[PDB]
């Protein structure tokens, strides 16, 4: 039985082929057919190209190589360079080809990308380090022939993927776009494929692994292992650190959960923006996870989270970040453009609107007013609150991160029932939105200071209201971006009716079919609208 | 006893002063004197300045209102935001007033910034923040009118500033280009100096805090506080995790320390260069500080270092970035250039040379060939040298990290000597690089791990000229810089002669009177190089 997968990389996992550029640039120049292809494989096993394989030369030396092996004469402005700078240029991953390596290893495959390359010196090299970076990170093992000192079809390279593999040959499938490079494999004992069209060579695989990879259901984006994230602390103040997670190059983009949860609740989004071109810091917030959470009450106002988040940006070098918050983290994020405008670069909200302080209702008032802000009540009363979340950690996950549709806690007369999971089941059915694992994830998070911290961040009414009346003749003129949430039934979409009083130049983004929790909700759609909100609006 | 200095920002910290704009603005436009001058206080304590200035009005909202009171018919195309948007870009932080306040902070003194400013929500914004975010580092407090809701020359932000300070006013110089603004300081009891050139600024600064101020020498740059850094950790395998200290933001350089050092060996480079624009990773490399030391010679041979290095950048979300070594940090550095060019930016080494390996040579017979190289001989024994360098750390330490003129450590005959400090003193004197903190600081991260990973690091001759030998057909044709150091005994200047022949476009830099601890002999002349070099070649 197959357990393992070995995928090429021009032609399957990568499209088109630098082949299919040769034969290409031969027809636009009107050059003999096959010229330009007949002088890239020169001298054969002895050649410049199987030296450049081989990674006895880089790529800068293989251009005048490449050059006298061309030398019906050729044109006046010829360039192997241009060329092969295009061909290297217009390739980009393979989609459907990547999804089906993906399928594989969610099933228990090993994969592999066994391939014959270049150590690329060339001035545009990053272009090729970045594909290189997206595909490598989906896959077991990365085999490059350049690192190894190994070519395809040298039977030597195989026996070298078995090896790294740990595999006999029957156990592994072996995709590749050229048939003489299979030929060994085959004679190996191995199954192969040759791959012409992509919806073929997955047809092929599909009948082999005996698993749906052609017209399966839209896959939920790249998500976290937090053992696989870098992981920074920075020491706000004497007794406060703030922990996060990092990945990515270019503009900083600082995330900000709500209530109760974790860095780990942008799981979907980190690698997603980073790929986008996005330095991201995913905050564990203060009271939570690894960040310091000290039990005083007042060190949990707006007006101290928002000094130590600037703390924070001063720390790490920053001048600015993109702020984009969810529940209280979007409450803070829309503080921090009234507060500090200067080191906002862009401020987005996923379902908490901004809705300025009424300097004629008392906080309490105000919450009294809606029957279903009773949770915010029921949560005022230092250690009822703590108790009740804190006596099962695994119920308490499993009862609040529910889809709308899956008997979502009621949050009206939660005083007068006496709790938040009082008329929930003690063991309740875990949610399609969450494996059993991500459940642990946010339990083992929650073990170390529980929910005094986080429940703090509720029990500054009065505090963040006179703090608030301070900005109440202020506008929001930075680039903002409120996303509502369709079935928030406590943050709801008409909450946010108001904004383009208070924020002119707002834009907006709207999810239909989707709960309080977003972003694990509908993680497709928010990594979509922060995406195209980000590259028009925050460079 | 004087024991506390505050510093205006404009006019004072930062030059040339917005007064000295509108007056260029009226003069350039031929207009009547002090109208724009006139608008811009208009109304006084009730005008739309004062209102900006407390913080309840940003400068967005303020522009229609300037503009109001500008409304002798000005000119056709007139913008009072382009004025504004040109006076805050031209304004530039006042050097030596900086240098002032870092010498009366080093000499005991409680610093701040007292500033009438405002909440900047400009498209433009950005350049202000960059320029408090370098200034407020400098100082203990920054007070800004806009946060405080007060501002000068009202009592109560005077009576907020002693509070802040926790110093009657007798105990306070104050600095001001406002005699306005400096009246209630003096009303009060305050030293206050009236601030219009700076020259004249400090004569008086110098004779009322008896502190030389004037005419002094040229100072260090900044160093860093080891508990004020952003600390991150990337667990590159199971049991090897890698520890960076990271600062700044725009494209990633990575410093790579040598033997026997740590992140802060880069101390001196680390604020500097995040200041001229890049994202600084100062990394603990594999055996050092908070960073991962296995007990295998194998762990540190130079392949598995710059896998493990290549692996950093994968889980950080970096395609690339720019290698900077020194010593053992600089041969990782060719390395990194040789087997992967497509992850390295640029590569910029400090005293160690790029030699191609030998293939007609045994590296221990190289070694042997050289008299200066015998301490790396005496590395190899497992045992004996973490003997004489783990028995007294402080004395470790302080022998090594010592200037050219400073009695530096004798390395012909260690091995006949019987070691590295058997003509050394018990107690070294400590060398003007250095401070007994400092010394401490290397102290505590070696308490740690010891030198064991650390020596590894030259127990792999034979591994590394195995593998190096595969690069010998390659030449390094990504941007690249040799610094050499004049005095540097063992990686002599001359050593680097035949570079060109490998890396053709090589460029250069060269330190004089400047020892093998090249980051701390030279660190003005370090940074200015590697500025310079980064700005042309590394983007
Ligand atoms: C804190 C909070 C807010 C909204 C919400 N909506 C749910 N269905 S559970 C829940 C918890
Ligand atoms: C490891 C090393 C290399 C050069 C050197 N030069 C000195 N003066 S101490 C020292 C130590």
């Amino acid at each position: 039985t197959l357990r393992a997968a070995v995928f090429d990389l021009d032609g399957v996992l990568a499209l088109p082929a630098v082949f299919g550029v040769l034969g290409r640039t031969e027809e636009a120049l009107a050059l003999p057919r096959g010229l330009l292809n007949d002088a890239f494989q020169k001298g054969g096993p002895e050649g410049a190209t199987t030296r450049l394989m081989k990674g006895e030369i880089t790529l800068s030396q293989w251009i005048p190589l490449m050059e006298e092996n061309c030398r019906v004469c050729l044109p006046k402005n010829f360039s192997i360079k241009e060329i092969f700078d295009k061909a290297i240029s217009a390739r980009k991953i393979n989609r459907p080809m990547l999804q089906a390596a993906l399928m594989l290893r969610k099933k228990g495959f090993t994969t592999a990308i066994l391939t014959n390359t270049w150590l690329d010196d060339r001035a545009e090299r990053d272009g090729l380090a970045q594909l290189m970076c997206e595909l490598k990170m989906h896959f077991d093992f990365l085999i490059e022939s350049c690192q190894v000192g190994m070519v395809k079809p040298e039977p030597q390279i195989y026996k070298f993927l078995l090896d790294t593999l740990k595999a006999s040959p029957s156990e592994v499938v072996f995709l590749d776009d050229i048939g003489a490079n299979l030929k060994p494999a085959r004679d190996l004992g191995m199954v192969t494929i040759l791959v012409q069209d992509t919806d073929t060579a997955l047809k092929e695989l599909e009948k082999v692994t005996g698993i749906q990879l052609l017209n399966t259901p839209a896959p939920l984006p790249t998500s976290c292992n937090p053992s696989d994230m870098s992981h920074g602390y920075v020491t706000v103040k004497p007794r406060v650190r703030l922990h996060f997670v990092e990945l990515g190059s270019g503009p900083a983009v600082c995330l900000c959960h709500g209530f109760p949860e974790s860095w780990y609740s942008w799981r979907y989004q980190i690698p997603a923006l980073a790929q986008a071109g996005y330095r991201v810091l995913a905050m564990d917030m203060k009271g939570y996870g690894e960040s310091s959470a000290p039990p005083e009450i007042e060190e949990y106002c707006m007006e101290v989270l928002c000094k130590e988040m600037v703390t924070f940006l001063d720390k790490l070098g920053l001048s600015q970040a993109v702020f984009i918050g969810h529940d209280w983290g979007g409450m803070l994020v829309w503080y921090m453009a009234l507060f500090y405008p200067e080191r906002v670069r862009a401020v987005a909200s996923l379902n908490t609107p901004f809705i300025p302080a009424n300097p004629n209702m008392s906080p309490l008032e105000s919450i009294k007013a809606n029957p279903v802000f009773d949770y915010q009540l029921y949560f005022q009363e230092p250690g009822v609150a703590e108790a009740e979340l804190e006596q099962n950690l695994s119920r308490t996950f499993k009862s609040l991160f529910r889809a709308s549709d899956e008997s979502v806690l009621s949050m009206h007369k939660v005083c007068e029932a006496g709790g938040l999971f009082v008329n929930s089941p003690e063991e309740p059915s875990l949610s399609r939105m969450v494996t059993e694992e991500e459940i642990q994830f946010y339990v083992q998070q929650f073990k170390k200071s529980g929910f005094r911290g986080p429940l703090n961040w509720y029990r500054n009414m009065e505090r963040n209201w006179k703090w608030a009346c301070k900005s109440l003749g202020r506008k929001i003129l930075i680039p903002a971006l409120m996303v509502t949430a369709e079935k928030d039934f406590v943050l709801v979409p008409q909450m946010s009716q108001h904004m383009e009083d208070w924020i002119p130049h707002l834009k907006r983004g709207h999810i239909e079919d989707c709960g309080h929790w977003t972003q694990m909700d509908k993680p497709t759609e928010v990594n979509q609208i922060l995406i195209k909100w980000l590259d028009s609006d925050a460079r």
